[PDB]
């Protein structure tokens, strides 16, 4: 039952996808019962939903749970706090961090601020089996991110979009067609590095987007 799972608001923002989140939930019981893994954790699975829907004001996109034993945490490219060394993509994430906004290097992996503060952290696919990368692919999570998506541009709010996972003409659209949306273009992951992530100031472009449509920025500042 949704409202048992995630934030109140997401409970409903989620409602018409409610049977999916509830098959998706037999899927991970049959993988168990099949003798393969899941990550992350059930109880993370939904992490990015425990946050208040109505307080969201940036979305960044992944595609797929990090599929490292211990480093998924059911928050979009974030590690536990004793996590170390931080996987490639989330040291590639923190020098931008450092170069667009000036503030030193983050103390641990642990992005739980960004998402307290209205950055929603969301991976398209929300589970993977350890070592097999983007092996739950078209197991159904797909359409609920999507609603998840649909639902959050269609508020009457400000949205920033940041998108890290490459799906950029599969999620353009969604996200093009609410009120008041700007999507950070173009879209370059945290892998491509020097080729066009670095100086993609994605931080700061949200800040200025966030202002110009009325809202207050985000504090990106972690410890
Ligand atoms: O494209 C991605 N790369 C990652 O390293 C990662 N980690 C995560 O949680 N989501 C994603 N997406």
């Amino acid at each position: 039952p949704l409202s048992e799972l995630v934030e109140r608001g997401w409970a409903a923002a989620l409602e018409p996808v409610a049977d999916q989140v509830a098959h998706m939930g037999q899927f991970l019981r049959a993988e168990i019962a099949a003798g393969r893994r899941y990550l992350p954790a059930g109880s993370n699975v939904l992490r990015a939903f425990t946050f208040p829907f109505d307080n969201v004001r940036v979305l960044i996109v992944g595609q797929d749970p990090y599929p490292t034993p211990g480093h998924a945490v059911g928050l979009s490219f974030s590690v536990a706090p004793d996590v170390r060394p931080w996987p490639r993509s989330l040291a590639n994430i923190f020098d931008e961090y450092t170069a667009d906004l000036g503030y030193p290097l983050p103390s641990n992996g642990d992005l739980t601020p960004w998402a307290q503060r209205g950055v929603l952290l969301l991976n398209r696919v929300l589970t993977v089996r350890p070592s097999n990368p983007a092996s739950h692919r078209g197991k159904g999570w797909e359409a609920v991110t999507e609603c998840a998506i649909r639902a959050l541009a269609a508020r009457a709010a400000p949205l920033v979009a940041i998108l890290w996972g490459r799906d950029a003409s599969t999620l353009k659209p969604m996200l093009a067609a609410g009120n008041c949306v700007a999507i950070e273009s173009p879209h370059p992951s945290p892998l491509s590095a020097s080729r066009g992530f670095f100086g993609s100031r994605p931080f700061s472009r949200a800040n200025e987007l966030l202002v110009g449509m009325g809202a207050e920025p985000i504090d990106w500042r972690l410890p």
